[PDB]
C-alpha cells in the first residue's frame, strides 16, 4: 500500500579521515551549522596540505537533519570545474558532521562588492573595479554557468550572492544555496514555490515560475548590473509586488553611474523579452574572449575539450 520513504546518507569514496582534518577561523553560520576555515591533507593533487571551508553539523542535531545536510551538500560532488567552488571531502563518520569545501577567501561576490564601496570616513580608496576586471569577473561566471548548462543544469538562483571569490581575485558559482538565509530580503514569497529573488528573475518566470538557462542569462545580466553598481539592490525603490508588475511588462533596469558601454550592450542583450533572443552562456564569453587573462584558456570550461 506504499513505497517507503526513508532518506539516507551512504558514505562512498568522498569520505575522508576525521584525523586529516583541522579547523580554525570561524567563517559565519549556515542553515545547518556554523562553518570554518581550516587545513585538510591528501585533498588535491600533489599538494600534501590545503586550506578549506568546512561546514559542520554539531552533535546537538537531529539524524533527519544531518541526513539532508549531507544529501544537498552531496549534489556538488558532480561538478569539477575552475570557476564553480569545489567539494573536496566528507566526514559522515563520527560526530561533528563535516564537508569539505574549496575555500574562497574573499566571501561571496555580493559582500565582496560591497566591501569595495567608500568608507564614510574620507580615507583613501580604491577606484571602483576597471572594465577588464569587471570583464573577466562576467567572463568567469559565465564559464561556471555554461559548465552547469553543459551538464544539463538551470541554476534558478544565479546572483552574486550565489557567486564566491577566490584569494586570488577569480570569481566562482558558489556552493549551492549557502547564502539565501543571509540575504533574506533578496527573496520574496508569493505562493507556492516558496522563497524566490523576484529582482533577479526573467519575465517569463514571474509569469509562470518555470526556469531554463535561458532565465539563468536574464539573472546574469542582473549580476553584471550589481558588478557595476557595486551590489546595489536592483529595482531600488520598488517594492516586491511593484517589481514582478514592472519587469512582466517590459521595465529595465537602467544603466547605471560610468557604467562603461560595453557592459551595458551585455546587460541588454541578456534582457531581451523573448527568451530565444538572448545570447547563450557559450555565446557570451565568445564575444569576450579577447579581453580575458591569458590564462583563462588554460582553466575555462569554454577552451577545454569537454566543450562541445
Ligand atoms: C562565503 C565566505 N565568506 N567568508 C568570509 C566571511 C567573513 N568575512 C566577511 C567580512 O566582511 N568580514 C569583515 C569578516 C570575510 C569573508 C569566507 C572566507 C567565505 N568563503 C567560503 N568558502 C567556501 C564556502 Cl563553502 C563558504 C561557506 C559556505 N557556507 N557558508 C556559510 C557562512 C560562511 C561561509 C560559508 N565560504
Amino acid at each position: 500500500s506504499y513505497f517507503s520513504a526513508a532518506d539516507v546518507y551512504v558514505p562512498d569514496e568522498w569520505e575522508v579521515a576525521r584525523e586529516k582534518i583541522t579547523m580554525s577561523r570561524e567563517l559565519g553560520q549556515g542553515s545547518f551549522g556554523m562553518v570554518y576555515e581550516g587545513v585538510a591533507k591528501g585533498v588535491v593533487k600533489d599538494e600534501p596540505e590545503t586550506r578549506v571551508a568546512i561546514k559542520t553539523v554539531n552533535e546537538a542535531a537531529s539524524m533527519r537533519e544531518r541526513i539532508e545536510f549531507l544529501n544537498e551538500a552531496s549534489v556538488m560532488k558532480e561538478f569539477n570545474c575552475h570557476h564553480v567552488v569545489r567539494l573536496l571531502g566528507v566526514v559522515s563518520q563520527g560526530q561533528p558532521t563535516l564537508v569539505i569545501m574549496e575555500l574562497m577567501t574573499r566571501g561571496d561576490l555580493k559582500s565582496y562588492l560591497r566591501s569595495l564601496r567608500p568608507e564614510m570616513e574620507n580615507n583613501p580608496v580604491l577606484a571602483p573595479p576597471s572594465l577588464s576586471k569587471m570583464i573577466q569577473m562576467a567572463g568567469e561566471i559565465a564559464d561556471g554557468m555554461a559548465y552547469l548548462n553543459a551538464n544539463k543544469f538551470v541554476h534558478r538562483d544565479l546572483a552574486a550572492r550565489n557567486c564566491m571569490v577566490a584569494e586570488d581575485f577569480t570569481v566562482k558559482i558558489g556552493d549551492f544555496g549557502m547564502t539565501r538565509a543571509i540575504y533574506e530580503t533578496d527573496y520574496y514569497r508569493k505562493g507556492g514555490k516558496g522563497l524566490l529573488p523576484v529582482r533577479w528573475m526573467s519575465p517569463e518566470s514571474l509569469k509562470d515560475g518555470v526556469f531554463t538557462t535561458y532565465s539563468d542569462v536574464w539573472s546574469f545580466g542582473v549580476v553584471l548590473w550589481e558588478i557595476a553598481t557595486l551590489a546595489e539592490e536592483p529595482y531600488q525603490g520598488l517594492s516586491n509586488e511593484q517589481v514582478l508588475r514592472f519587469v512582466m511588462e517590459g521595465g529595465l533596469l537602467d544603466k547605471p553611474d560610468n557604467c562603461p558601454d560595453m557592459l551595458f550592450e551585455l546587460m541588454r542583450m541578456c534582457w531581451q523579452y523573448n527568451p530565444k533572443m538572448r545570447p547563450s552562456f557559450l555565446e557570451i564569453i565568445s564575444s569576450i574572449k579577447e579581453e580575458m587573462e591569458p590564462g583563462f584558456r588554460e582553466v575555462s570550461f569554454y577552451y577545454s575539450e569537454e566543450n562541445k
